[PDB]
């Protein structure tokens, strides 16, 4: 579910760690 500090698809806000994916469109989970 998105590696630590990994890129996110956007539609999938299910980011286990570290916290949440932002922006909800395209960015990095922090």
């Amino acid at each position: 579910c998105i590696a630590h500090y990994g890129k996110c698809d956007g539609i999938i806000n299910q980011c286990c760690d570290p916290w949440l994916c932002t922006p909800p469109i395209i960015g990095f989970c922090l």
